[PDB]
This record gives structure tokens, sequence and C-alpha cells, in this order.
């Protein structure tokens, strides 16, 4: 019923689109992420933020998917058919969860307005000519700069 | 992460598992359900709760695997192989979707703490043995069966 | 009538002139970029600020001559033809909207009076001659120099 | 995106499709118009108004229209394929501006209300049929 699960959070489908599809890490890593970071809160049993809610789902929705590459490399006999399913899950089904990863552990350890205007940020400086823009990339960090 | 997806909201799987596979009605009787009933807040941009969250979700959810489905419909020319990805889409991943769908389309309607009461009336229910099982099982209703108005 | 596009926001074609051709994104990354950020304001049914109103009517009339680009492709024949005509739209056509795009986005983001300081000092430095310069040009950017988000 | 160009001024393209395409003036007439009455307004360094920002950038996008006409006509060498880009702006491409010439120049003469309702009010003529339809049409005047 057209739907967008960034529109909950203050951003939009064409905002995380802004940045290159390359630039979002891989899905382990972000699964590694959550898992390093916030994986007391996200089995606990508090909805803590609308992030860890979405955050849980998304999760699921994954090993779900996970469990259908494995279900494809089983049951279907050709392996003709069973490279263009699995392909298509880990990348085309893996870059929309890429981003909706990379969304809620970055608003959860930056803040989710911080992740809002970084997203505004990084795909202003993406599009400036080089030579127009700062020599380096937009990054986040929670290291505090010494002082 | 193991993350029970119930156990935020106070049930588990296994509370849900009380309830049979086949009880659960099909996933577009819940879409049309969640769309006639929860559809303005659904499409608003607020947290209006956390159910609105995680329909949000299991719809979006649903809606890439149905995206999958008509991918694989078209782009697998053996077809052997892709009616056995099609149903499996539709059948085995639809009944975790079609249980999380009900859970909070329920928990919306007729409150949370309801749905919790009535998974556990409707296991004592449907764990008795049948020849002393009551004829009328446990139901979600805002109303008694006979409304005089 | 002459007139200038940018003289009710206070520039004037001389001040934005002397931006080199190659310091304005393309069209698409302009288009883009206005679209994810002032999407629903430019799609909502309100005078915003002139900025908006002087955008909207930018970004139509590219649709227009993209619609041109469109029907050269489909209805000229001779191809040495339908080239000149598309190119010179992408080229030289699209080189004052990049430059028109690139004004009010600009001073959307960071202001007008922000961009027309930098367009004073810009002119400064690309007046300059090379070897008289410091060699990077002056950045307009919403990154302070260290990108490095943190807050 | 979307952006209809009327939606910011109370108005759509499906409103100012009441109007036929052949029922707007020349754009000669309008810029004519606007030279004539709101020149010294539109070269002024200064916002007056929605609709001055509007007919200032129509303006200058039928200029640059002309310069692009004038230069299909010295850098295109085949005829055949010269005309039918000369004559696709001043004819098709001509015609929206000449909507939105004539729009805007409308609201800065009789105001952006009285524009409205000469819409729906045209609207109702051009939609009776032939035989009831009186036989002069709806018309934009500033005489009380």
């Amino acid at each position: 019923m057209d739907i967008d699960p960034y529109k909950e959070f203050g951003a939009t489908v064409e905002l995380l689109s802004f940045l290159p599809s390359d630039f979002f890490p891989s899905v382990r890593d972000l699964l590694d992420t959550a898992s390093a970071l916030y994986r007391e809160a996200l089995e606990s049993p508090e909805h803590c933020s609308p992030h860890h809610t979405a955050l849980r789902q998304a999760i699921l929705c994954w090993g779900e998917l996970m469990t259908l590459a494995t279900w494809v490399g089983v049951n279907l006999e050709d392996p003709a058919s069973r490279d263009l399913v699995v392909s298509y899950v880990n990348t085309n089904m893996g870059l929309k969860l890429r981003q909706l990863l990379w969304f809620h552990i970055s608003c959860l350890t930056f803040g989710r307005e911080t992740v809002i205007e970084y997203l505004v940020s990084f795909g202003v400086w993406i599009r400036t000519p080089p030579a127009y823009r700062p020599p380096n990339a937009p990054i986040l960090s929670t290291l505090p700069e010494t002082t």
C-alpha cells in the first residue's frame, strides 16, 4: 500500500539512493556491526528505539532470504537457475537491505539527524567537481577530536 | 542473533505456536485488513506505535518477495526450477510473514494484552481433546455474537 | 526587454561569468540534488521563496529541452543534423542551466549572501594569474574542511 | 520530479487545459504586452511578486529558444532537417510558453484570483454545446 521504510524516520528511499549503491558496506559487515554493538538490546524484550524495532525486522527478513538461498542451493537441480536466484538475493535484494541496515545502525550510533545531514552532505560532495570540493570524503565518527 | 520478533511485544514464537499453521488467513486478506483500517497511519510519517513500525517492515518484506516472485517468473527460463521457487515464496516464506501480519494487525485492533490472552485461551481450547472440546473456539471480538442496538 | 536572471537575487550575469564551465556539476547531478533536498518544497502548492519559484521554472525549462532532444532523435533523418542539435542542447544550453540550477540550489542551502560573498572571492581568485594565487580555489561547502561529521 | 508550474499559484495543468491551445495569443503579442506594462518591473533588481519571478524566467526561457532557432538556421546545412527543428521550436515549444506567458501576464494585470475564476468561467463556456453557447466568449477586462 505504498509504504516508505525511511519516511517514518525522517528520510526517503530517494534520499538513501542519493549515495552511490557501492558506498554502503557489505551485508556481513553490517550484521557483525549490529551484533557487536547492539546485540544485547536487539535480543531484549524491550522496544528501545523505533530503530531497534525496524532493525530487528530487517535482520529477520534477511535470515529468511538466507534460508531461501540455502533452500535453492539444495532443491533446484540445475545449477543455471540456482545461481540466478542466489545472485538476485545477494545483490539486488542485498542492496536494499544494506541501505536499511546501514541506516538504522548509523542512526543508533551517530544519531538520526546526524545521519540525515551526513546523507545530504556526502551526496552533494560526491557530485561536486573534485577541484572545488574538500579533498577528503565525508565519514561519521564517534571519536572526539583531541583538544 | 536470535531476535524473536514477538519478544519485544510480550509474546514468543512458541506462544504463537499455540495457533495451528492453517489458522492464519491468507496474506491477501491480511493486507486487505491492514489497508482497510491502518493504511493512513501506515503511510503516515510518524511512529504511531511499535506495531505500526513492525507492520511497515512486514508489508515491505512481503512486497520484496512479490518482486522476487515476479522477477523469477521472467528471468528463470527453466519451468521446473521456476515453479519451485515461486511456490516456496508464496507458501513457505508466506507462512511466517502471514503469522507476523496477523499478530500486529490483531494487536492494533483489540489491544495487545487481549491478543496475548487470546493465545493462552485459544491454546487451552486447542489442547482439549475433541470429545471434551466446546463447539465454539475463542475469537477476537469487540462485540458479542448477538448485538442488539 | 533585457532581463538578468540573477539581478532580483543580488547577483548578475557578470558576477557568475567568472566561474569556469568545469566548476558546475552536471545537469543530472544538479537535478538529483534539487530533488533529494528540495523536492517536497518544489512540489508543494506554496511560494517557499523566490529561489523555489526560480528552480521550478528552470527545472521545467530543462524538461522541455529534453523533450526537444528526444523529438530530434525520432523525427530527423540526417544523422549529422540530429547530432549538432542534440549536442547544442546538452552542451551549450545545458551549461546556462547548470549555472542557473547551481545558483539557486546553492542559495537555498548556504543562503544568498554566502553565495554572493563566495562569488566575489572566487572572482578575485580566478582573475589572478595562476603563478600569483593559491593553488586551491575557494570552497563553498557545508563540511568543516576535515569532513568527519561527528555530533 | 513532478512540479506543476501552476500549482504554486493556485491553478494546475488540468485547470489551464480548459483553454484550447489556439486560445492563447502569439508569443510576440504576449511579449509586447509584458514590455509595455511590466518592463520597468521585470528589469528591476527586486522581487515584486512570484508572478514577476516566474515571468522573468519564462521570458528568458523564450530568449534561449530564439537563440536556439537562430543557431539551428546557421549551423544546419540540410534544409529538410533544419526547418523541422525551427518549426518545432516556434510552434510546438512556443505553445507551452504562450500558456505560461499568458498566465502570469494576466495575473499581473487582472489579479491572480480573477484569472482563476476566468479559467472556470471559460470552461463552462467552452463545454456548452454550440446551440446554447453564447456568441461571445468570456474575456478578461479591467473596465468596471
